[PDB]
């Protein structure tokens, strides 16, 4: 009850930022998910024991990809929890407890491959599962972790508060599902200008939810420069691995993919900041205008690519 997380003072200090990067010690990214988790929600909402054992139970069940690996479930979270203490007032005790765990759960047993590479390779999973293959597979793996001896964190949640909280992490791991983020957004965008947003509107709720998770699930756009070249190395690592998938299929790979066309990777970075990132970030500032610091980062990243195309890098 009494016993608290504290971190380093430079930590302490700049995990509250936005840009924040959880660093290269993997053993310290639990202390630092516990102490989101306790500023973010309150020393009482999980019992330290069984969230302890659903952390390490969570990350086992990550992988050794480039990218959508334990770091990037952390990463996610952070960045959730961000955006949850500059928006106090506006999120319930069951939506900040849900959230987090939401985030640090999204991806799950994630292989590196897109919901497209299941489709193709005709993988169990695509049948199991039509639409958001990878993401319903994410809540699943979810539900079974939460339903180990000593990992229901959610005990002393009544039946009903269980039942919400449980509806909650699914709408919010499905919504990272991007093929479903460009109608959410387009969606939110139409409520927010004709004035229809209302937030007491439960599906009204979910759509924001929704786009907070995208954003969430975007953020290493956010980051400084030098963090945000890096991660994009750890991506481009599982789309070209996809890539060389593909053609085992028979099948030639979008450029994205295809690592005989590393040289497009700065105009496919313009593309995504423009069709993805900056639209994400836009909608999320003008629903949530503490969210700032994501758009101005994202624009930030934008112009280093631009150099980069310019040649000054
Ligand atoms: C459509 C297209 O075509 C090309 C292309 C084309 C020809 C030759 C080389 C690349 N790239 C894209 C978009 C690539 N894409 C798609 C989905 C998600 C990300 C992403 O989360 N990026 C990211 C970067 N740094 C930190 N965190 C996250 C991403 O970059
Ligand atoms: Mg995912
Ligand atoms: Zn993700």
């Amino acid at each position: 009850g009494l016993m608290q997380f504290t971190l380093p003072v430079r930590l302490c200090k700049e995990i509250e930022l936005f840009h924040f990067d959880i660093g290269p010690f993997e053993n310290m990214w639990p202390g630092i998910f516990v102490y989101m988790v306790h500023r973010s929600c309150g020393t009482s909402c999980f019992e330290l024991e069984k969230l302890c054992r659903f952390i390490m139970s969570v990350k086992k069940n990550y992988r050794r990809v480039p990218y959508h690996n334990w770091k990037h479930a952390v990463t996610v979270a952070h960045c959730m929890y961000a955006i949850l203490q500059n928006n106090h007032t506006l999120f319930t005790d069951l939506e900040r407890k849900g959230l987090l765990i939401a985030c640090l759960c999204h991806d799950l047993d994630h292989r590196g491959f897109s919901n497209s590479y299941l489709q193709k390779f005709d993988h169990p999973l695509a049948a199991l599962y039509s639409t958001s293959t990878m993401e319903q597979h994410h809540f699943s793996q979810t539900v079974s972790i939460l339903q180990l001896e000593g990992h229901n964190i959610f005990s002393t949640l009544s039946s009903s508060e269980y039942e919400q909280v449980l509806e909650i992490i699914r709408k919010a791991i499905i919504a990272t599902d991007l093929a479903l983020y460009f109608g959410n957004r387009k969606q939110l965008e139409e409520m927010y200008q004709t004035g229809s947003l209302n937030l007491n509107n439960q599906s009204h709720r979910d759509r924001v939810i929704g786009l907070m998770m995208t954003a969430c699930d975007l953020c290493s756009v956010t980051k400084l420069w030098p963090v945000t070249k890096l991660t994009a190395n750890d991506i481009y690592a599982e789309f070209w691995a996809e890539g060389d998938e593909m053609k085992k299929l028979g099948i030639q790979p979008i450029p994205m993919m295809d690592r005989d066309k590393k040289d497009e990777v700065p105009q496919g970075q313009l593309g995504f900041y423009n069709a993805v990132a900056i639209p994400c970030y836009t909608t999320l500032t003008q629903i949530l205008p503490p969210t700032e610091p994501l758009l101005k980062a994202c624009r930030d990243n934008l112009s280093q690519w631009e150099k980069v195309i310019r040649g000054e890098e």
